[PDB]
């Protein structure tokens, strides 16, 4: 039996039905509580109170120590190491050979010689290939995300990671620090006290990542969530929690790009027959037969601005080779409310044959990887749509995704939610059929635009 990637490839048929077809069930973010009070006011409370966000079970951890551990990062990211010293952390993105996204994390500089990675496993499985294989003088500690299903197991990790966000989130973080604390700029790193301890912060309304070794979560946990309680802060649970970024615009889920290629050959057959790259799945309306039209480059998903071409890296010559200005782009599309009440209305219809693919509240993403077809009036396809669920905060459903550079903000679009022929046979896939969903092209954070009328549709030049 396959014992990695590249033999699951080889004797697996078609890559994207591979995909399209996985067994592995939902993408879940583990341990934490779906709910401590209900998603809805969860959601509110992030926008209108405080809220703590408990982010110590859904991402790998990757310690990276040693001489050589700045040298592997700057040779793997698109981002300028240039003037990177400790306390500054950065939104890791490496890429291929070929220029195509593998993943993203956050790197923090803890110090000299001392950095960990924060992310889904593609990009730190990545990090491990090359420190392992490339002669780098650094030494690698895997700490992977909890376990989807503990069913009673007891769950070790080697930090634990909370956020305190909202608009009360700094009068909150004072008053555990005991006075006022200065707000340094965006992903500078510092401290803060928490209940007579020495807690590392980094800067993300103003609010704090926080994290510190597991022993002492609920001694943290506890002293936010009591002094909290002043400002109306209230914990997030799991089922609220990956919504967020539905409003603050960050795609989570873009394919690793490491299914073709002979430049990565090596890689496929290091990574095991078990890793997110061999066992996870695809979900949604775009078919294609070529796995890498599921590939995504740093300027469609919002990292352009992160490249910099003063480094050698590995894709850095695929990277100039593209024109930004044509690029795919992101974008939120907000999608129609009358359509989202006929996709749940149908459930309730006794009569139909089928009825529209369940869109669970408020994540509806079926797969680790989301890739839904965005449509013009003419049936072409312009876009990919990639996250998806609803806002409590703004009444709508949203998605995040990729769109042709030149469709006008405020545009119509459709995307088509749902799979075809019934659905594949993903176990998170119920028997249903296909909707068109008019979705208005907006801005990215999320902002309410007017839609914009076109005599037809908006269709391609
Ligand atoms: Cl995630
Ligand atoms: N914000
Ligand atoms: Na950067």
């Amino acid at each position: 039996t396959p014992t990695n990637l590249e033999q699951v490839l080889a004797a697996g048929g078609n890559t994207v039905e591979m995909l399209r077809n996985s067994q592995i069930g939902a993408y879940v973010y583990p341990v934490v509580a779906p709910e401590f009070s209900n998603w809805r006011t969860e959601q509110w409370a992030w926008r209108n109170s405080a809220v703590l966000f408990d982010q110590t079970h859904h991402m790998v951890d990757l310690y990276i120590r040693g001489k050589d551990a700045l040298k592997l990062l700057s040779d793997t990211m698109i981002n300028s190491p240039k003037g990177w010293e400790p306390n500054k952390a950065k939104q890791y993105v490496p890429v291929t050979p070929y220029g195509h996204v593998i993943g993203d994390g956050i790197i923090f500089y803890l110090a000299e010689e001392e950095f960990v990675y924060v992310g889904r496993a593609p990009a730190a499985n990545w990090l491990m290939y090359h420190a392992q294989t490339g002669g780098y003088n650094v030494d690698i500690v895997h700490d992977d995300r909890s376990p989807s299903r503990p069913m009673g197991k007891p769950v070790q990790r080697i930090s634990w990671r909370f956020q305190i966000q909202g608009p009360k989130a700094w009068d909150v973080i004072e008053k555990l620090h005991g006075g006022t604390l200065e707000k340094l700029k965006f992903f500078n790193m510092a401290e803060m006290n928490i209940a007579g301890m020495k807690i590392r912060t980094l800067r993300h309304a103003p609010g704090l990542e926080i994290w510190g070794p597991y022993e002492t979560q609920e001694k943290a946990r506890n002293a936010i969530l009591e002094a909290g309680k002043e400002f109306g802060l209230i914990p997030v649970g799991s089922r609220a929690y990956p919504s967020n970024t539905l409003e603050s615009g960050w795609i989570p889920s873009p394919l690793p790009a490491i299914y073709t290629g002979d430049k990565l050959k090596a890689y496929r057959e290091w990574l095991p027959a078990n890793s997110y790259e061999a066992s996870g799945a695809i979900g949604g309306s775009f078919v294609s037969s070529n796995i890498e039209d599921y590939y995504v480059n740093p300027y469609e998903i919002g990292y352009g601005p992160f490249v910099k071409f003063d480094h050698d890296f590995i894709g850095r010559d695929a990277l100039e080779a593209i024109d930004p200005a044509t690029q795919r782009k992101k974008v939120t599309l907000a999608w129609n409310g009358d359509d989202m009440a006929k996709i749940y209305a149908s459930l309730f219809d006794t009569e139909a044959d089928a009825h529209y693919k369940f869109f669970d509240l408020p994540l509806a993403n079926y797969a680790n990887t989301n890739a839904d077809a965005v449509l013009d009036a003419a049936g072409n396809v312009v876009g990919m749509s990639m996250f998806t669920g609803y806002s409590y905060n703004e009444k709508r459903a949203l998605s995040l995704a990729t769109i042709d550079h030149e469709i006008p903000v405020g545009t119509e679009l459709t995307v088509l939610w749902g799979e075809e022929n019934g659905g594949t046979r993903k176990t998170t896939v119920e028997p249903h059929k296909q909707m068109a969903v008019r979705a208005v092209v907006s801005p990215v954070p999320y902002s309410v635009t007017a839609r914009e009328t076109y005599e037809g549709g908006w269709r391609k030049a």
